[PDB]
């Protein structure tokens, strides 16, 4: 218990070669079978949404509501927006035709692709491999699912599950990090839906190049929120805000606020609504106990057994704990070692060269940086990469408008963080090294879809057949210079 | 004269830097900029079409006006088309929202990549270098483009004459082979588009990512033409439109009949209609000349200054000559080496496992199958690669629908060849190995640009904050799971 089973390496092609032949044999074409299995992946969340968040919480150590809202339901969302829609987004497009084509009957249709990969993340486990597969599923593609094994209690579980709703056949699982996904790598998928760093998403793509294979790649970077000297009397919701997206799943959330850039008179009231809003969010008897200002009979038990998630690993424990080396620890601070708990940090006097305003942080440190000027703001976000999410917050129209035209970015969102990614009817994806492509409903639809360009035309004369035929005679020269 | 100077290799960073800077600096963000530069092109074309025909007749040795009809004309439309719905495609696009995000206020925004990579080929030289370039700029990127080596005095010229027109930091010339194109390749972009072999698209994509660039690859494969058994009285229409797609630059071109599949009983008539349009076409002096029927004083100077293109080089001439040992040759045949000219041929009792019928033919060599029901058709069509162009000459509505839904290409037209290319609105790309995505007027406007969704929210009570907030409360709990 506590794991799945490491894939054999002579299964992972009779795995892909299974479903190749089931794309092949029809086995997700036709309307009515996309949406029993969609309906399928419905049952297998809905009745065993109990077992999932507690997977969930042996991986994360997430709460069961935190996990309903950021997993759970935005998955029941996807999987009913996609049954209401599918006939919908099926039906051929009339593009407008200009120019001579305008006489003829054209037409734009989507078909599917064949076999699609999804690679995953521990962050959101269940979320971030099956969103990614209703979309593949719901355009009629075949798939093969690849579990992060940073959370092996939700890999072990879904891989328990997953097979007693929809057949292997129809959804391939492999399991294992690095050897097993190299493996799966070298065999033959029409599109790759990747979900990690850049570092490896980089190796991903030069697999991909090996069979012409087109992916989405789904990355990070650093998400700033820019906060101005507008926002004086909204202080309270603006730092609850800020410091709710970051306290979800102790910051490993690649939407989550980054770092802030502040007006520089606004600096001192954030900062303190921040240390207010966390106070009211992890509770005052866990923060004690953090700190040690309480003692508890087994400190260790307690954490084990509180609200608050965990980070990954003790590697990414101790680079986030190297990071309030690079400031002033403003609020916060505080951290134990055996449960991997590092509680939200504000740092000021930035560094900003430091590595941690260079690297995504992916945890509960959060910078605080100032501007006298937008140009300030600009060269702070332009020097480094695109990132996945962008956040203004503002009051003045003004001010808004020009920080959107002068940066890029996946994602704008102007006063809150993360609920765009939940939101019906926008695409979700990133640019430059926070990805390519998007999905989400009908984006998952349009990104797991040819679309095929048909054009219908009649044996009868028509405008081009005056200068097309050779042989090429004078009096065809003098009908084309005459246009010239 | 004849060949550009290839482009030194300290000097390829130094000319990708320069188009960076130039991006970075807003040279092409404005849309009063945008506009003067796609003026400016249409200035290049317009103004020196006489010289580009005669450079792409000592290249291709096509006549003028092929080329106008293939290159010029086509060019011409695209800066005008994109001129004309500039201001319509910048404009941000309100989603469809459904829940919560409803109550926002939420939108799409088009904003540049960046610097774009445009990488070229031989066979129709202009137009497959400047139609993307056109694209690029239109969406406010910055471009480097890489003239196919393959037509040395196309690549001359517009070296000499670009750079009149449009300053060298807005668009970049790399000129060269293998060594300078990847060079270029070691330097980052924000978007390649790349039009050749999938071969070397492997290579390509291996290159973009190692800066996770998004392609867009323009490739090839077998462009199949079924002939079915209701066409009898529109034979001569059938025929002339098939052997058109074919004659037109030597047979090399993407999107030209490569083999037909013919119903059993139309095959007799099929090929001696495609006969006949060969001999109306290409004209009698010609081919007896060609075959040696008839004898002229200087055999080579006269096909020289023939209306028929020749093959680009020695080694595809040999190839395409030996694929005439897979079958019969039941029309044509002609050939001469020191022109490098090969006449339309038409193959009949083809060994379908012969490499005539396994690798495009991008060549004079047109095969001829049989088939005797549709699922003869699928076997033959979908056991190999996934083609650029599907053909369907048909007057039943059931038979060209059964063909549509049962198989994958990046374009059908039904009842002609080539033309939908040229027709404005529908987009151009391939699918498997014919490529992935797809550009043309709005759609290369759609590619080289970055679709950023923007969500507004106010500071006021919405639903969202009845469940978000920890800390995770019994009654908090009570109200998720009353939803679930
Ligand atoms: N935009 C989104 O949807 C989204 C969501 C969650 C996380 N992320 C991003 O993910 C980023 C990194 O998280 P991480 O570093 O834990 O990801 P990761 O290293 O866990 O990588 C994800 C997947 O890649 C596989 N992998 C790892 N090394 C590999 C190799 N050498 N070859 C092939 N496959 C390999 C793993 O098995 C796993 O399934 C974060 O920075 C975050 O921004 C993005
Ligand atoms: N769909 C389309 O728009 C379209 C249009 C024309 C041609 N095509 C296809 O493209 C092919 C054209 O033939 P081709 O094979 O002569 O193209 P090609 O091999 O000349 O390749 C195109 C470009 O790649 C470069 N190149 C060649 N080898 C390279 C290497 N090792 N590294 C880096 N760059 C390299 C060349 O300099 C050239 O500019 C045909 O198969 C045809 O079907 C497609
Ligand atoms: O790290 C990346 C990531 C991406 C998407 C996520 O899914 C959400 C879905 C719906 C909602 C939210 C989040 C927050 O409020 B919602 O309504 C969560 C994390
Ligand atoms: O081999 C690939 C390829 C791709 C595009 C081509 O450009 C065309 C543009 C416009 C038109 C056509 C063709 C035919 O009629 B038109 O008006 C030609 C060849």
């Amino acid at each position: 218990a506590g794991v799945p089973e490491n894939t054999s390496l002579e299964n992972i092609p009779v795995i892909v070669s299974k479903c190749r032949e089931a794309f092949n044999d029809d086995a997700n074409r036709d309307l009515k079978k996309r949406k029993q299995v969609l309906r399928s992946l419905l049952n297998l969340v809905e009745e065993n949404t109990d077992e999932f968040c507690k997977a969930i919480h042996r991986d994360r150590r997430r709460h069961r509501d935190e996990t309903v809202v950021m997993e759970i339901l935005p998955l029941r969302n996807e999987v009913w927006h996609l049954i209401e829609h599918m006939d919908e987004y099926v039906k051929p497009v009339k593009p407008t035709m200009e120019g001579a084509a305008a006489l003829d009957d054209c037409e734009l249709q989507y078909e599917p692709l064949g076999v699609v990969l999804v690679i995953g993340t521990w962050n959101y486990p269940l979320l971030l491999i099956l969103q990614p597969l209703l979309g593949a599923l719901a355009a009629g593609n075949t798939a093969v699912i690849k579990p992060s094994e940073l959370a092996p209690a939700t890999a072990e579980l879904l891989t328990k599950l997953l097979p007693k709703y929809v057949s292997s056949d129809v959804v391939g699982i492999v399991n294992g990090g690095v050897s097993e996904t190299t493996a799966v790598l070298k065999e033959r998928f029409d599109h790759i839906l990747y979900t990690g760093s850049a570092r490896v998403a980089e190796i991903v793509m030069a697999a991909a190049a090996k069979h012409l294979t087109p992916v989405t790649l789904e990355l990070g970077g650093k998400s700033p929120v820019v906060v101005d000297d507008t926002c004086a009397d909204n202080m309270k919701v603006v730092a609850e805000r800020i410091m709710w997206g970051k306290i979800i799943n102790a910051g490993q959330t690649s939407i989550a606020p980054d770092y802030v850039v502040v007006e520089k008179s606004m600096e001192s009231v954030l900062v303190d609504a921040l240390a207010e809003a966390r106070k009211a969010m992890l509770g005052d008897k866990f923060l004690k106990v953090l700190k040690g200002e309480l003692l508890v009979k087994q400190k260790q038990q307690f954490l084990e057994e509180s609200d608050y998630p965990r980070i990954v690993n003790a590697s990414h424990f101790q680079r986030l704990m190297e990071f309030m080396k690079g400031g002033k620890v403003a609020v916060g601070g505080e951290a134990d070692e055996a449960t991997l708990t590092i509680a939200p940090t504000i740092l000021t006097n930035i560094d900003p060269t430091h590595p941690v305003m260079q690297e995504e942080i992916f945890g509960p440190i959060l910078p605080v940086l100032t501007y006298e000027n937008e140009k300030d703001i600009l060269k702070i976000i332009n020097s480094r990469e695109k990132p996945l999410a962008l956040y203004v917050f503002s009051n003045n129209k003004r001010f808004i408008r020009g920080v959107e035209s002068r940066t890029s970015s996946g994602a704008v969102v102007v006063n809150d963080v993360v609920v765009h990614a939940g939101a019906d009817g926008l695409p979700f994806g990133g640019v430059g090294r926070s990805g390519m492509g998007a999905y989400h409903g009908r984006y998952s639809f349009e990104t797991f879809s040819h679309r095929r360009p048909v054009m219908r035309r009649g044996f009868l004369f028509s405008s081009i057949d005056t200068v097309r035929f050779p042989p090429y005679t004078t009096a065809k020269s003098r009908v084309l210079n005459s246009l010239l």
